[PDB]
């Protein structure tokens, strides 16, 4: 189906890195994080579908949850507050369909992505469940945000679902100034992402760790109050979202044929040490514009 393109003005020399470890066939990565493609971990509470694939369900639950606290924190989350949001990062389109579901009344759901394959089957997606009117997909880097037509609909909702981790510094600067720009105020910025609780001096295109002192200095700087901040999932429900991952790769790729597979169960492993030694944890971070 049809993906638009959006010029990139400054040069992520990283870009081409990131889209590498994204490049393999969506039927290969099903096997591996499930057939929603969710890929920011997962909640294991009594509201997670137990009919589903754990991965499936857990993701899906995570999101759920992310909402209950950015309501529980006062996001202005109402059916009739979102009019347009944007998933930035969007990976395979899990959470456009979500937003559609969620928001049946939001006119318009941009995702922007770098990586092409990934863009082409949230489309493939999107037009089956008959979402294309609502539901636009961009490939575009998150710095060039700015670019995405019809400015003069603003922003209401902005998710960073796991994508966060993979922006140099100045791509995360570029980003959010011109997510500021573009989002009204009282716009919520739902993010989740995987943060360090050390000093960095003493250290999957994985480079580019961030604490949350980082983090919440680059949203206050750009204009975005946070209004919650916590550990979600635990560093427990990581590490079992981390087994269920190596599992699904040790059944599938055992022999670690593909360089981005044996990447992931590298990082599967030590950074689930990580996680157990508490040296890093995943945050849930809701923030709104100013
Ligand atoms: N600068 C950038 N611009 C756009 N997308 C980016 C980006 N850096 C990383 N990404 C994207 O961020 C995603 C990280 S994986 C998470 C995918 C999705 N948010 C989910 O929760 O399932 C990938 O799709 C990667 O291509």
């Amino acid at each position: 189906s049809a993906i638009e393109v959006i010029h990139s003005s400054t040069a992520d020399h990283y870009q081409s890195k990131i889209e590498s470890v994204y490049a393999d066939p969506p039927e290969e990565w099903r096997k591996v994080i499930g057939n929603e493609f969710w890929y920011q971990y997962g909640v294991f509470d009594e509201k997670m579908d137990p009919s589903r694939l754990p991965l499936d369900a857990s993701g899906r639950r995570h999101m759920e949850y992310q909402f209950e606290l950015a309501e529980q924190a006062g996001a202005d989350l109402s059916s009739q507050s979102i009019r347009r949001a944007i998933d930035i990062g969007c990976g395979w389109g899990p959470v456009l369909s979500f937003l559609a579901e969620r928001y049946p009344h939001c006119e318009r759901i941009d995702g922007v992505n770098v990586s092409r394959p990934q863009l082409e089957y949230a489309s493939q997606v999107i037009s089956r469940e008959g979402l294309a009117a609502r539901v636009r997909l961009y490939l575009c880097n998150a710095k060039d945000i700015g670019a995405l037509p019809d400015p003069e609909l603003p922003y209401d909702l902005a998710i960073f679902r796991g994508s966060l981790f993979h922006f140099t510094p100045q791509v995360l600067q570029e980003t959010m100034q011109s997510l500021a720009q573009r989002m009204r105020p009282g716009g919520t910025v739902v993010i989740s992402e995987s943060l360090y609780k050390v000093d960095l001096a003493t250290y999957a295109a994985s480079g580019h760790r961030k604490t949350p002192d980082s983090l919440h200095k680059a949203l206050e700087d750009n204009g975005f109050d946070v209004i919650d901040r916590r550990i979600t999932p635990s560093n427990e429900e990581v590490i079992r979202w981390y087994g269920l991952v190596k599992d699904n790769l040790d059944a599938h790729y055992p022999d670690s044929r593909n360089p981005n597979f044996s990447e992931l169960r590298d990082i599967a492993i030590n950074f689930s040490d990580a996680l157990r030694k508490d040296k890093a944890s995943s945050f849930s971070f809701i923030a709104r514009r100013r």
